[PDB]
């Protein structure tokens, strides 16, 4: 084995290179089957998924079959998964998490999250309606959620508790909760080069959180999920010369320049070749004069708003 990971402050381990999961309905599922064992052969010791990518099954089946391969042990595979806002009041946590568990077939998850920090209703929907294509937004005081988790980390289903799309506010509730016993291990929120937080990655460094990065390449850019005129990320000029200088690509840039930041990063691909290709972060090194170059490419171009959750006092994506 040996890859490379970073010190959680909860005493975990987490490997910095994570393989994202998802895809859209017009894919069939087996395909995140046959990609997972691919990430693993190519060198991914890390696996970001969910419930809401409705691929537990499949990515579980996956990581299971290159352990029974003798490939890989559990100790080496980090993998993360995140609780829905259809789950959040405290008495849903650990029921949720164990619906996982039992699509994955595993005993445990290396990391589990706060997918988002505004709640919907309880139930089967992922996204509950009104008759009338309102979204059923819910009300739970998230230190409530946090409370769960916490005892799920505690009853080692979860090795490492932490939050996804919290912003500032967010992050400091749950830091500042009368009898914390956790702080969240990291704040998983979109991040690339058009969009390199730098106000949050810092307030996080600040506290030991760490940050990981999604959409890190320019996401996956699904029609209704983000705005097509948004900018392609990986088409950016100077991404694509330094891929050029280095002999390397524009994705790799972005994956690398993020790994140097201090950041954690997710690459997903179901192409073999290049699932493959991202595994080379770890080829080559950026020089001040990049590391610069691409800090100054930031604007305020974020892909992924889930504005249809615009609403409720939680939305995140206001303020910093
Ligand atoms: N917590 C959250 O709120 C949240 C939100 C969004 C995503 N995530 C996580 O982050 C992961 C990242 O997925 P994403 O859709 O956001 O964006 P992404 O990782 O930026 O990837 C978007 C696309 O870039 C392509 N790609 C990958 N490697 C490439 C390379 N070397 N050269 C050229 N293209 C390459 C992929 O196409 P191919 O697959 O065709 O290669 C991919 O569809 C997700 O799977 C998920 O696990 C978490
Ligand atoms: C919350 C996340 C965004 C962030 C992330 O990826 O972490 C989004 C990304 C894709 C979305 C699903 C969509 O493809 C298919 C379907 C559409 C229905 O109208 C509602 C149900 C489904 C299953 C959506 C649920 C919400 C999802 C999982």
């Amino acid at each position: 084995s040996k890859y490379q990971c970073v010190k959680l402050n909860d005493g975990h381990f987490m490997p910095v290179l994570g393989f994202g999961t998802y895809a859209p309905a017009e894919v069939p599922k087996s395909k995140a089957l046959e990609a997972v064992k691919l990430a693993i052969e190519a060198g991914f010791h890390h696996i970001d998924s969910a419930h809401v990518y409705n691929n537990e099954e499949q990515v579980g089946l996956a990581i299971r079959s290159k352990i029974a391969d003798g490939s890989v042990k559990r100790e080496d595979i980090f993998y993360t998964s995140k609780l829905w806002s259809n789950s959040h009041r405290p008495e849903l946590v650990r029921p949720a998490l164990e619906r996982s568990l039992k699509n994955l077939q595993l005993d445990y998850v290396d990391l589990y999250l706060i997918h988002f920090p505004v709640s919907v209703k309880p139930g089967e929907e992922v996204i509950p309606k009104d008759e009338n294509g309102k979204i059923l937004f819910d009300t739970v005081d998230l230190c409530a959620t946090w409370e769960a988790m916490e005892k799920c980390k505690d009853a080692g289903l979860a090795k490492s508790i932490g939050v996804s799309n919290f912003n500032h506010r967010l992050l400091e509730m749950i830091l500042n909760k009368p009898g914390l016993k956790y702080k969240p291990v990291c704040n998983q929120v979109e991040c690339h080069p058009y969009f390199n937080q730098r106000k949050l990655l810092d307030f996080c460094k600040s506290k030991d959180i760490v940050l990981v990065a999604y959409s890190a390449l320019g996401s996956h850019r699904e029609e209704p999920w983000v705005d097509p005129n948004s900018p392609v990320l990986l088409e950016d000029p100077v991404l694509c010369a330094l891929a050029k200088k280095h002999k390397r690509t524009p994705a790799l840039i972005a994956l690398r320049y993020q790994l140097q930041r201090g950041v954690v990063v997710l690459a997903k691909s179901y192409n073999e070749q290049r699932i493959r290709q991202n595994v080379q972060v770890f080829e080559f090194q950026l020089t001040s004069e990049e590391m610069k170059a691409i800090d100054g490419l930031n604007r305020n171009v974020r892909y992924l708003t889930l504005d249809i959750f615009a609403g409720p006092p939680n939305y995140p994506f206001s303020d910093e």
